[PDB]
């Protein structure tokens, strides 16, 4: 398509839809990119010396989480647009519907890095409108192929409830999901709903397991109603299973003491 390979550092991306990516570059049988100013470049040539410039390692921000390797980058928009711009390019190549590129500036990206010596290193980001016209947690999601199925979504997904969740301000995904996200969330919810069960063996409310979670009633509710759990309705036996499941191996998780972040 426009185009069908990228290199990003190192590794060699297969896209899955197009990317305005300008015609005189689409066209280009593969879009060599550089980890980091995330600019589209012709030739590996061309690539493999910028490179010797540059000098960004990382992210334009300010890091407003950090544990372990992980890090998040609160991208504005306006402040470093084309950066913001050029993450909607990389972004669309996963993505089949995909508006706004050249207007980045209404919304703040938050990039999620995997850090070493040689930098920290885009492993995905998610999107979210400065203003919003319908309360929107979350306008977009993506972690790129090569760390995909390794629970980074999980953790930008609720990374992105701790955000709204401190706003006391509780959102929703930008509702036309992918079918690849909407897995993502119905399992999201799963997982975090289920978790309460295991974790207070008292019962309360909808509206309360609510705030103390995000995941708005709207969802949740449909959540349970997906499950054998609908109705405004305890499985101990299954609550237990998943709880008993984590413990096997933990995620990535977010930590929300490691997070230096003020809403508004
Ligand atoms: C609001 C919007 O704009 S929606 C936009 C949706 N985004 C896209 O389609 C862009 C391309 N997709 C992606 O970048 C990714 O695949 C994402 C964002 C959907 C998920 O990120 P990942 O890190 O790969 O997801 P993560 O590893 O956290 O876990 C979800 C996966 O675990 C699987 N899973 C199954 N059961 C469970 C469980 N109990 N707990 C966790 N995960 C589970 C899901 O099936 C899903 O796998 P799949 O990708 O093969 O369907
Ligand atoms: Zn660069």
């Amino acid at each position: 398509r426009c185009p069908s390979v990228i290199e990003f550092g190192k590794y060699e991306i297969h896209t899955w839809y197009s990317s305005p990516y300008p015609q005189e570059y689409s066209r280009l049988p593969k879009l060599y990119l550089c980890e980091f100013c995330l600019k589209y470049m012709k030739s590996r040539t061309i690539l493999q010396q910028h490179m010797k410039k540059c000098g960004w390692f990382h992210p334009p921000a300010n890091e407003i989480y950090r544990k372990n390797n992980i890090s998040v980058f609160e991208v504005d928009g306006n402040v470093s647009t084309i950066y913001c711009q050029n993450l909607c390019l990389l972004a669309k190549l996963f993505l089949d519907h995909k508006t706004l590129y050249y207007d980045v500036e209404p919304f703040l990206f938050y990039v999620l890095t995997q850090n070493d010596v040689k930098g920290c290193h885009l492993v995905g980001y998610f999107s979210k409108e400065k203003h919003c016209q319908q309360k929107y947690n979350v306008s977009c999601i993506m972690i790129l192929p090569q760390y995909q199925r390794k629970g980074y979504g999980r953790f930008l997904i609720d990374f992105s409830y701790l955000l709204s969740k401190r706003e006391g301000q509780a959102g929703s995904p930008e509702k036309p999901l992918s079918d690849l996200g909407r897995l993502s969330y119905m399992a999201y919810w799963k997982s975090v709903i289920l978790e309460c069960l295991y974790h207070q063996n008292d019962k309360q409310i909808s509206i309360k397991k609510l705030s103390k979670l995000t995941g708005i009633c709207p969802q949740d509710i449909t959540s349970t109603l997906h499950h054998l759990r609908m109705l405004d309705r305890r499985e101990k036996l299954i609550q237990d299973h998943m709880a008993k499941l984590q413990l096997n191996l933990r995620p990535v998780d977010v930590d929300p003491e490691c997070l230096r972040w003020t809403p508004v």
